[PDB]
């Protein structure tokens, strides 16, 4: 069988977990899910996902929720010796993917999603205003937190080491869509940064994925 | 040598962090970090953690931060066969275990939390005065996520199946500052949730950790 992954294929919390099937080589279904018809509260979804929001995933009789969940056991299932992108098998390593996963998820994501779902998800998606206040201030907040990144990018390839891994992939959906807003440009003055998202926009992988976010 | 957690006692990502390494036997020390003089932000820290944030971690060399990634680094490196709570032996426990962690994160933290820092750490540690508009709001968003909570407290002695786990941890440290607020009787109407946080709270290593957790 393959498995299967419920939302739209524009969403990014849905991209994270198809990047890791593309990554991984995994035979899998995007089921869509329609917002507009309240799909995702409805009873058929919660079955999925108990709080009624997207993605959910099936591997057969397994069904997983929460994006990072998903992902995680998709890079432990489909493992190879020649794709090891949680680094399990060596600990320092494997802090690394860890802790740069985390960064995404409580530094990184909370300065730039906000420019995003704004400047792009507001007007385009809900017709809904855009707000400055809160736009010139992720706008500073990201500054900072990509002058951490730069340094880091600096010393190694990767955010984990010298690899790619879970770390990196993370941070390509919502990144994606900051690359689509007037705000790209920032990431011209971090070039370091700016070398790393380039390399990942080269993946095959991420090609691939790239090509399933749009209107 | 022993390990080293970096920030003050009392804090919540310092008590996952101390609370895991109880939980698996590990030689450890508290290094204090001193908010109200900016320690965090000093350049000793900064070689930390870049981002200025307790807790930070080191294991000799090995310097770490975002108490997720440090309590796995801790989980894996201390695992005895007696305990084994990310259960990365089983794929289908690994997956539970990431999704009960992601849902503290995603959807229980930032519905309790913001009542916590709000109640207790608002006037308490930086003397500012409570919003009922926020907390009201918050309060109902977390009856409504404890109704899912029972619901799987109700199949299973615990989140991630019938064993104690990392995602059951994770829900200890804010829960813990929630239970000495007015609306801790919260629980009372969820006797399911109720039961497993009195198991929690029965565990010598949580009654340890607990006894940290005071002004
Ligand atoms: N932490 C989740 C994020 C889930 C999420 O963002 N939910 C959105 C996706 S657009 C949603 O369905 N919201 C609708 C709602 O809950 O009302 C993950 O990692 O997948
Ligand atoms: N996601 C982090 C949370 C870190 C955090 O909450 N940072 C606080 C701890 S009280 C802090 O030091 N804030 C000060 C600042 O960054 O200005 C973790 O998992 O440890």
């Amino acid at each position: 069988a393959p498995v299967k992954v419920f939302g739209p294929a524009m969403s990014t919390n849905v991209a994270r977990v198809t990047l890791c099937l593309e990554e991984v080589g995994a035979e899998y279904e995007v089921v869509n899910i329609d917002f507009n018809t309240m799909e995702h509260k409805s009873p058929e979804h919660l079955a999925r996902n108990p709080f009624g929001q997207i993605p959910a995933f099936q591997d057969g009789d397994l069904l997983l929720w929460e994006s990072r969940a998903i992902s995680k056991y998709v890079l432990r299932k489909y493992k190879t010796d020649e794709v090891d992108l949680l680094r399990e098998s060596n600990l320092e390593e494997a802090a690394m993917v860890d802790v740069w996963t985390e960064v995404d998820a409580h530094t990184y994501n909370p300065a730039l999603s906000p420019i995003v779902s704004q400047c792009l998800f507001n007007p385009m998606m809900r017709g809904l205003p855009t707000d400055e206040k809160v736009v010139a201030e992720s706008l500073e907040k990201l500054k900072k937190v990509l002058e951490v990144y730069e340094a880091r990018l600096s010393k190694h390839s990767y955010l984990a080491g010298d690899f790619v891994s879970f770390a990196d992939l993370n941070h390509f959906p919502y990144t994606f869509y900051f690359m689509a807003t007037p705000h790209a440009a920032l990431f011209d003055s971090y070039p370091h940064v700016k070398a790393w998202w380039d390399r990942l926009m080269a993946r095959p992988a991420v090609k691939k994925i790239a090509a399933t976010m749009v209107p």
